[PDB]
């Protein structure tokens, strides 16, 4: 017994075993003798891959014959991370592989660790869709990802003399064995041009072409034959214009210039929670927009209207054929494209246009922040898409007489409301577009969406009420468990069988043993071999040293001012100076790891990073500290380092200010692997306490409330500074150098901030951040207990799994109802 | 009986069926239903490139353990055209693949006009390249062709409104099946830096880092399990410094300029026979130089030295493992770096490496005409490649002393000889750096390889006689007859055997059915088969007819001045206008086909299309000439159109004046096809009529005696206008709009030159040219007689196999020798 990672049968290890050998040969085109770790690993993917296309053509064929509503979820970004093994554990095939790579003599641990992480996305908002994928898959939804495909993901960071050093993500430098290419498909895309009204229709003309080109790659349900598709698009030059528009620059150069049209798939743009208004950024939106509706449509042109129905092309059944979900309003140029389409080349009338329109949208807000929102400038629009900006000013013009006769003489409003925003440079605002053409909006934890319908779209819920809705997130329990964390699988499935994997609110039932004291070692004995192997990691691929017997106290997520990471610094220096104060007391030992990446312009952030690399030189060098306390950056934190840092952490810091945070997911991963968590009461956070009750979690702060009573009152963080000697020591320790020597004034801007511009009020959740830090100590120096509220938290957490909001969203916004029906087999066929 | 294509064996028949449909399930991921005639030809092409894997792999273990002299052909061009029938007839493939499509419904035919040629090359040059490629794989030697792979071949020409349209060839768009990317492989390339000189050697320094990848196709050896590599290199950007140079940019502008390092393999130069001094030339010319000495040098050092030998890295043995030839001058920066790497990296001395060096490099000259001639601008080499610039400084200083000390005081000599020329800009003479780093310099036909030792490099003769030598070119038996010519081969094979493909003196064994009446009726029997099948293809895939019954008058090569496509021009309008004369006396009708490119900035050339299609309108549009004449621009002329073509022409137009075509091989091919020459005294036309008799081959013209008797005395244009009113007519037609009419002016730079400035002096040949063609229709005319001399021209083309020509490369350059030895089978294995 290895582990429930499936039966490792015997005509089928032979199976695995003779087809490693053809791909090592016919694919890979190498010999025993010259194959490296790295063309083992592809001989594995190739192998594995082909176990899965006679269940993907079956699963699209399928949604052919039967023909069902499809979800389309359009996303800019897809944070995959690796692909084997997840594909492994929902094909059942890991023990089988394990077992025969073993026999041909090869770690399969070795080579997974080889395959590079498909980084298509910044952080929360991109892993939400790898995980929702996951998740329409093993509910058996016709669905589809739409996104671009991008050659370099987001940056890997290097830190060099403690600073962040961004270089280039060439993922697909190997090879892709997932993707496959489909070229017969290309579409053209449109850009500049010009509208030209003429006698029955605006046309836009003049445009210049790119080409849009699908690679597909399948994704997997958990054990149940469903293999649906995430299409990504790559930009082609054509061969005709990018060369024949003639008459002199050189023929050359004509060639040369092909990649000025194949930019617009170059790079992710590595902004987490801000927006640039950049020109490849619009084209980049309106790429995957506008070749993904005009392979929607085709879709629903044939369905079995392309054969018959009513037989006129009735737009009106569009919406029982068709969902299109937008993931952030970096999609929302879909609701005037799909406006363009159906007035301008269907020819549709605009009001049965725009009932079909917001029939089929669908809008999720990811964040409260203003510097995240979308607002295009006009000038932008005007130039690049002219047609799309007469669209937005007639649903604009349409829309506002609705408000104007709903709430009339409400002059205001009508200025507060509009999707035109005047000012310096007027500005199209991007979430206005899509409330006004979606039928459902929603939010992504209970909060975040109560804090929409009563501070920033109040005005678009007195107006229509009906359309917002909250859809907590959630995490899948097959990559946050079963993958990153088999031993505690295990256990749980030695007690409680398998069906959790895909039903993960059975994890309830583990309450039981909350007592039971075999369940309460094993449970702790995992989180100590998780702790054990981490700890190696480090030494192997990165290190100076690490405890395993301390409390792994871990951040990682994206570097923000909101997140609070300097709230996270502030705790590390007074723990490190207190010690210094009392060398000779005794103090529960901590390994705080803080990493995650920060964006390349974020000045700010870039500086927080410096700052945790210098904290941690003084710390890491006390020689009266010894282990008791080590600072640790985790460097270029990304979906596969999650999968190793999550399973060895003790606890989780989830230290946001109140109201800033719409739900996190990070918080998620680390409730079922066995971290407690301290947090403020913000986005998810709330619900999780809810779910495993208040006395299971360390929570602190200012609650909502007490962040508006603060700024009504006005914040000054003077005050803090001159009440508590603690915060008043650190900081004078910054403004001096004691953390940078050789360079004193180097944090003057942390400093400066803090004490001036603290938007995320940092300072006055220290008290009783410090205060319940004692306290979490004080319980990790009671090992049972710490385990049996561990046990509280893991057996309450599958409220929070992926399958319950894709449930809810295939319920309530898309009007389809999920399966767990294993479709007939892979077997074989040809017809 | 199809032909002598292979046994379509039952086990085997079966086997391909049986791949054929694993790959387009497992490979294309496509079903039956969905399955188009491209994903057609991949699941053949994958099906196909499975039986050579076997013996690519072992052909290459197989050199590793034996370790001969390697063959290293370097060369900026590679004309392979499709890959799929060649591999076929290669493999003995070709009706077991004919006969598993015909059982599952498919045309093999039609399959493979799907396949898109690899056009890595611009015409002569290249293809000689693809020939010899062939050839050294037929004859069991351990060689590699080294290049670029470049992702643009020459452009698609497409004529609109009787002008050249030139359209980016984007032959990658679909994929390659033959290729396989090694990126474990990729190796560093230096650009710009300086040189500092410290102490115990130069060293190059600060430069910038492009990195080469390579990519191999197999090249399988015709019959006998040898398969080759050609080793193609692709440009890409280091992710550190193209990024990781700092201080503001932009991250995202630091990730879209990574295609200013890959744009070095973007395109191939579209230039025949002229040479363009471009910095990207340059660069691609270091690039394929650098990268293939790095792959050679790590072979000799593991050889069997790397192991043990004397046991000391004694470079002295390095020529009798290494031999590298030299593709015309394009690759000539191989010595300077050879150089380089054995002074500055290995640390000889100059003399010891110079030594190695020119016994280890050979140079193929394959033009005499002075603009074709590299000759770079010295300020371009101080830029990018100091080091190399300094190099050819002290070779040159080193050989002119040797000059010096051998021709004492001859001072016009040392300037004369100088690998640096003064003048406006200084400039290094590639050509001159080849002869005085290699061992042996040759031509390409034999009145060629004598021109250069009594015109062009007569000091360098003089100084080193025993460098120059002769090897008249070859085409390659197996596309030039095999596969474009099944049906000629047959009957062939029926008489003699199928020995010939690698034995092509055999076809002397002809002769003896001079006389014998089946075959004269079979002979002619393909040749009106191979008509009618061209005729076909051309309302097919281009158009408004032709007749079958005419005699098929072919020119198709480069667009040039010096292959007087203008000749064939004035010949043609002769004919329309003496039936305009004598409406109803008959004449032998004909088709002329006159097709090829013409580089996108001669703007002659492009002139000289249009005035083709020109004639055409005229020509093809008059009633009283009807079926008698017809004039065909042959569109986008390229290897896969040729081998269409040349099968089904009756008469080879190689008309270039006396002295300026260094050898042709477009006349080989048409030579074993059964078309009969019309053709100066020039390149390998001169040993072709000695090869077959000048009683069999229709000579006219200058001689190059004539060509500089006319020389001394002046040629001028006026006197051949004023004795001849044949030639005064069609003059004053093209002064007067006769073929141009709304444009009567369009023409005046034909008329302009031909006149004042005709370098290739096409007045002088019309006479006797014309008179010359009245022979040619006289014994079409005369059918039984037409085919008995087509039977000496095929029966006498043995000698221009490229299995000849690379025998004598091997023997009296390389000094290795064929082997027409089957390598031990393919069978399976795993070690
Ligand atoms: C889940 C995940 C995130 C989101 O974490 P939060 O705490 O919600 O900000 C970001 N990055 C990675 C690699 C993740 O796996
Ligand atoms: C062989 C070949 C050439 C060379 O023809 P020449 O008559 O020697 O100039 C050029 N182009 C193509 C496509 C060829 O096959
Ligand atoms: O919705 C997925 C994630 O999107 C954004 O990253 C939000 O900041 C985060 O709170 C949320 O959980
Ligand atoms: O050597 C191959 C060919 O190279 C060049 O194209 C020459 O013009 C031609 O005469 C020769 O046959």
């Amino acid at each position: 017994q290895i582990s429930v990672r499936g039966l490792a049968g015997v005509e089928n290890v032979t199976e695995l075993k003779k087809n490693f050998n053809r791909h090592l040969h016919f694919t890979l085109v190498k010999d025993r003798n010259v194959a490296t770790p790295r063309d083992y690993y592809f001989a594995l993917a190739h192998t594995v891959r082909d176990h899965l296309v006679g269940r993907w053509i079956r699963t699209q064929q399928h949604y052919y014959e039967k023909d069902p509503k499809r979800i389309y979820y359009l996303s800019l970004e897809f944070y995959m991370g690796r692909t084997l093994q997840n594909t492994m554990v929902n094909l059942a095939l890991e023990n089988a592989c394990d077992e025969a790579t073993y026999q041909l003599g090869l770690d399969m641990e070795e080579l997974e660790e080889i395959e590079e992480d498909a980084g298509l996305g910044n952080g929360g908002l991109g892993r939400l869709a790898a995980c929702f994928l996951d998740s329409m898959a093993t509910l058996g939804l016709a669905a589809y990802g739409y996104g671009i495909r991008y050659e370099f993901g987001i940056f890997n960071q290097k830190i060099c003399g403690g600073w962040q050093m961004e270089e280039a993500d060439d993922w697909l430098r190997y090879g892709n064995p997932w993707e496959k290419a489909r070229p017969e498909f290309t579409l053209p895309v449109h850009f500049y041009g010009r509208v030209e009204h003429t006698s029955q229709g605006a046309k836009w003309v003049d445009t210049q072409v790119v080409l849009a080109m699908p690679y597909d790659t399948p994704v997997p349900g958990y054990r149940n034959n469903v293999v649906n598709t995430m299409r990504l698009w790559s930009a082609k030059a054509p061969n005709d214009f990018n060369l024949k528009d003639f008459n002199v620059g050189g023929y050359i150069q004509a060639v040369l210039d092909r990649n000025l049209a194949e930019n617009i798939s170059r790079v992710l743009y590595p902004n987490d929670n801000f927006f640039e208004g950049k020109e490849l950024r619009l084209k980049q939106e309106y790429f995957v927009v506008a070749a993904t509706l005009q392979d929607i449509i085709r879709r629903f042109k044939s369905s079995k209207f392309g054969c018959r129905d009513p037989v006129r092309t009735n737009f009106d059944a569009f919406p029982d054929k068709v969902a299109i979900q937008l993931n952030d309003t970096h999609p929302s140029l879909a609701i005037p494209e799909l406006m363009r389409v159906l007035v301008d080349l269907e020819r549709l009338d605009w009001d049965k246009a725009w009932e079909v329109t917001v029939k089929t949208c669908a809008y999720t807000n990811h964040t409260v922040i203003p510097e995240a929102l979308e607002r295009w400038p006009v000038h932008l629009l005007e130039t690049l898409l002219p047609r799309h900006l007469q669209i937005i000013y007639e649903i604009n013009q349409r829309f506002l007489n609705r408000v104007a006769a709903a709430f009339p003489g409400d002059v205001d409003r009508l200025r507060r409301m509009s999707l035109v925003e005047e000012g310096a440079v007027k500005r199209i605002n991007m979430a206005h577009l899509c409330i006004a053409g979606s039928h459902a909006v929603n939010g992504v934890a209970r909060i975040h969406s109560e804090i929409l319908k009563k501070t920033i779209f109040k005005d678009f819920y007195e107006l229509e009420p009906h359309k917002f809705q909250n859809k907590t997130n959630g995490i899948t329990p097959r990559r946050w468990l079963v993958l990153c964390n088999p031993g505690l699988a295990e256990i749980i499935a030695e007690r409680i069988g398998e069906e959790y994997i895909s039903d993960l609110d059975q994890l309830r039932k583990l309450l039981s043993y909350v007592d039971d004291e075999a369940f309460i070692r094993d449970v702790a004995k995992v989180k100590q071999e998780n702790k054990l192997k981490f700890a190696a990691y480090l030494e192997r691929e990165y290190k100076v040293h690490i405890n395993p017997n301390s409390l792994f106290d871990v951040q990682v997520k994206r570097i923000h001012e909101y997140k609070r990471q300097l709230l996270n610094c502030l705790h590390v220096i007074t723990l490190y100076n207190r010690i210094k104060k009392e060398p000779n007391k005794f103090v529960v030992p901590r390994t705080v790891m803080i990493g995650g990446k920060a964006a390349p312009g974020y000045h700010m952030a870039k500086m927080i990073i410096k700052l945790i690399t210098a904290i941690g030189d003084v710390v890491n060098h006390d020689p009266v500290v010894g282990d008791r306390l080590r600072v640790i950056f985790l460097e270029n934190y990304r979906v596969s380092l999650a999968e190793k840092v999550i399973p060895a952490a003790d606890l989780s810091e989830q230290i946001s200010t109140a109201g800033t945070e719409a739900s996190g997911t990070g918080n998620m991963k680390f409730m079922l692997n066995g971290a407690l968590t301290i947090g403020t009461m913000d986005g998810a956070n709330v619900e999780m306490a809810e779910e495993a009750g208040e006395e299971n979690f360390f929570i602190f702060g200012m609650r909502v409330e007490d962040v508006d009573r603060l700024d009504q009152r006005g914040y000054n963080a003077q005050e803090y500074y001159d009440r508590i000697p603690e915060l008043r020591q650190i900081i004078e320790q910054l403004s001096s150098g004691f953390f940078s020597p050789k360079q004193p004034d180097l944090f003057k801007d942390i400093v400066n901030m803090l004490m001036h511009h603290d938007r995320f009020k940092v300072f006055a959740d220290y008290e009783e951040y410090v205060k319940c830090q004692e306290r979490v100590s004080a319980l990790y120096k009671n090992p049972r207990e710490w385990t049996r509220m561990v046990i509280r938290n893991i057996a309450t957490s599958g409220k929070f799994s992926s399958d319950r909001t894709i449930a809810q969203y295939a319920r309530e916004i898309w009007g389809v109802e999920p399966s767990r029906q294993r479709l007939p087999a892979p077997d074989e066929k040809i017809p």
